[PDB]
């Protein structure tokens, strides 16, 4: 494992859910010559947080993929996720920063190491009910890896959804309406989230341009607190979505509309989708 006193902070990473990532050179010959690391814990360690926590990080380390973050250990005194450092970040900080070098086929290029990320998911069952341009990660300009999985479930063997409501705050415009609604999690929702992705990734994340900004939008500004999921759900009931993306081709935004398909069933599978992608990446190509 991993000793608490060769563990170096360098800085702190993100802040989500109920953790914190941090950055930190792992010396234990504390003759820098150790690799650097990101670091997991929870902000506030609480016994249901611990249970949480320990679960995922069994999912993490069950999981093995080239999309899908590293796990290398964990850190015992105050539990600790032991990650690898993906250098260039989350993809949405990556993405705002660098969109002068990032075009069309590259989104695309990373659409679809996202889908194999998710069908790899799905393979085991997993729900990751949080996938959101924050939480993919870019180890270099081809190759990027969803990197948190803080909310990730595993669905029970009778049924192909799972029910779960979480103290505090839920990303209501990445949910699908039955999360919403019914709080019901299943790829079928984690598709619809990867709709938003790819809303995501087109929009380039310009500011006014978020899910979060265009849902309020619509819902209006003058709205109210607990009411503001009341009205989204409404939104979507009649049929209300998130606008085509400036320059967006029009087969990308119809990805994009059937993964949002109100009707759980309807939507494609991650297969399904990784196919129209790399099919539509091959005929922008040639
Ligand atoms: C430039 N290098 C990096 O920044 C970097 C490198 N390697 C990594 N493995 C990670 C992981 C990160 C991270 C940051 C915020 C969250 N959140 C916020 C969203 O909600 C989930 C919790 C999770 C994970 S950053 C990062």
């Amino acid at each position: 494992q991993f000793e608490e006193r060769h563990l170096k902070f360098l800085q702190q990473l993100g802040k989500g859910n109920f953790g914190s990532v941090e950055m930190c050179r792992y010396d234990p010959l504390q003759d820098n010559t150790g690799e650097v690391v990101a670091v997991k814990k929870l902000q506030h360690s609480t016994e249901e947080h611990l249970r949480d926590f320990e679960r995922e990080i069994e999912i993490l380390k069950s999981l093995q993929h080239d999309n899908i973050v590293k796990y290398k250990g964990v850190c015992y005194s105050n539990l600790k996720l032991i990650m690898e450092y993906l250098p260039y970040g989350s993809l949405r900080d990556y993405l705002q920063k660098h969109k002068e070098r990032i075009d069309h086929i590259k989104l695309l290029q990373y659409t679809s190491q996202i889908c194999k990320g998710m069908e790899y998911l799905g393979t085991k069952r997993y729900i990751h009910r949080d996938l959101a341009t924050r939480n993919i990660l870019v180890e270099n300009e081809n190759r990027v890896k969803i990197g948190d999985f803080g909310l990730t479930k595993v669905l029970p063997q009778d049924k192909e959804y799972y029910k779960v409501k979480e103290p505090g705050e839920s990303p209501i415009f990445w949910y699908a309406p039955e999360s919403l609604t019914e709080s019901k999690f299943s790829v079928a929702s984690d598709v619809w989230s990867f709709g938003v992705v790819l809303y995501e990734l087109f929009t380039y994340i310009e500011k006014s341009k978020s899910p979060p900004a265009e849902f309020m939008r619509m819902i209006g500004n003058d709205k109210q607190g607990q009411m503001i999921v009341f009205h989204l759900i409404e939104l979507l009931k009649n049929n209300g979505r998130l606008p085509r993306p400036d320059g967006c081709p029009d087969e990308i935004y119809m990805i994009m509309t059937e993964c949002w398909n109100n009707n759980v069933n309807q939507r494609p599978s991650f297969r399904d989708l990784a196919l129209r992608v790399d099919q539509i990446r091959d005929n922008m190509a040639g």
